[PDB]
């Protein structure tokens, strides 16, 4: 009466592991986590769409010797690059941005795929922030054996996009509790 949506995305022989190491965690905190790949990404400015799909397409070739581990994401630095698995029915856990619009969700034609783009301008860090400095891009590549995974991408916004923020009006409306608990886990497969 709580868990439906999770356990369909759980039912991998693969996902057993991930679903094992995510009851490793303490309860309050599993709600908190994100599933994000151990590579890591190098940095980078905002990529071109040709350079997602490429992204995205080699990850999903490289899938059983790329493992994963559930952690925490706070305030990532401009540049920050993550390859995550993600229902796309459940809410993104926290990274500490908040935001002054609603993310939009365009849709891209790709040589005859899908490619999904879920944009949030306007996002700050209500800790250190007066004005929006950041983006957030959510990528995703459908058709390619690949539906549930994510490349997610901040970088710096412009100049001429900065608006006064305050987190009274920002979503999400709540401020996450500092300082964070370390909770990262041990590494585990999606695909065997
Ligand atoms: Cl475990
Ligand atoms: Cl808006
Ligand atoms: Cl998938
Ligand atoms: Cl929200």
């Amino acid at each position: 009466h709580h868990h439906g949506t999770e356990n369909l995305y759980f039912q991998g022989s693969a996902a057993t592991m991930a679903a094992q190491s995510l009851l490793s965690i303490p309860v309050e905190y599993r709600s908190q986590v994100w599933c994000r790949a151990n590579l890591p990404y190098p940095p980078a400015p905002q990529l071109p769409i040709p350079a997602v799909v490429d992204i995205l397409t080699k990850a999903s070739q490289a899938l059983p010797q790329i493992s994963f581990s559930w952690t925490l994401i706070d305030q990532p630095p401009d540049g920050s690059l993550f390859l995550v698995w993600q229902a796309p029915t459940l809410p993104s856990p926290p990274d500490g941005m908040h935001f002054m619009s609603n993310e939009r969700f365009f849709n891209m034609d790709v040589a005859g795929k899908v490619l999904e783009i879920h944009e949030a301008k306007h996002g700050f860090y209500p800790l250190s922030e007066t004005r929006t400095m950041h983006v957030r891009c959510r990528y995703r590549l459908l058709g390619v054996g690949f539906d549930n995974f994510w490349l997610v991408h901040y970088f710096q916004g412009s100049e001429t996009d900065s608006i006064p923020a305050n987190i009274s009006v920002a979503k999400p409306p709540h401020l996450r509790r500092y300082p964070l608990p370390d909770v990262k886990t041990s590494p585990f497969l999606l695909q065997e």
